[PDB]
């Protein structure tokens, strides 16, 4: 199962509107049925004339453990999306390994407005996608998206119903980690 051809972002989307602040995933679309574990996420994308960097965390619901990244790359001219190299990091942002260039990921937005977004991710490890990632942004743990974010996901051709709300599943974030 690879990753969708069909995903772009929106046009006209306001960059200001998704390079601000921390965000929260509070609902989670993966395509791929054979995934299993469930994560929580939380991650603070920041851009400069061009360039976007960002730090990522990670906890393993099921197992209680979390792993941190920083991601970097060049927005792309078309809209607001951009595929991005990673290192792996400790929670005080050392490096523990470098980034593999045979590994990306392709951030897409959908929408964005000042509480809530919606994104599409793509994670690619060298041949293999991991398959379809949709996650629903807020700016505050455990807040529902706004009404234009829930419409953006119905427009996406997806159901709200379907999504992994992370609110329930006892998430642990490093807040120090997303506070910049
Ligand atoms: C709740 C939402 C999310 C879930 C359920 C999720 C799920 C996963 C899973 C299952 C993996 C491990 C893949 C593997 O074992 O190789 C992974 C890794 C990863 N994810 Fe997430 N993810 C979420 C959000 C995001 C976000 C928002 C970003 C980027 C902004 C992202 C970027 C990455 C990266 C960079 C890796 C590391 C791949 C590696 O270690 O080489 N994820 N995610």
């Amino acid at each position: 199962m690879d990753c969708s051809t069909n995903i772009s972002p929106k046009q006209g989307l306001d960059k200001a509107k998704y390079f601000s602040g921390k965000w929260y995933v509070t609902h989670f679309l993966d395509k791929d049925p054979q995934v299993t574990d469930q994560y929580c996420s939380s991650f603070t994308p920041r851009e400069s004339d061009g360039t976007v960097k960002e730090a990522l965390y990670h906890y393993n619901a099921n197992k209680k453990t979390s792993f941190y990244n920083i991601g970097e790359g060049k927005l792309e001219s078309s809209g607001l999306q951009y595929t991005a190299k990673y290192k792996t990091v400790d929670k005080k942002k050392a490096v523990l390994k470098e980034a593999d260039e045979k590994n990306s990921y392709t951030l897409t937005v959908l929408e964005a407005d000042d509480s809530s977004a919606l994104v599409h991710i793509c994670l690619r490890e060298g041949s293999k996608d991991l398959g379809d990632l949709y996650t629903v942004l807020t700016h505050q743990k455990d807040a529902e998206p706004s009404a234009k974010v829930k419409s953006a996901v119905t427009q996406a051709g997806l159901q709200l119903s379907q999504f992994v709300g992370t609110k329930d599943l006892g998430c642990q974030y490093d807040d120090q980690f997303t506070s910049l």
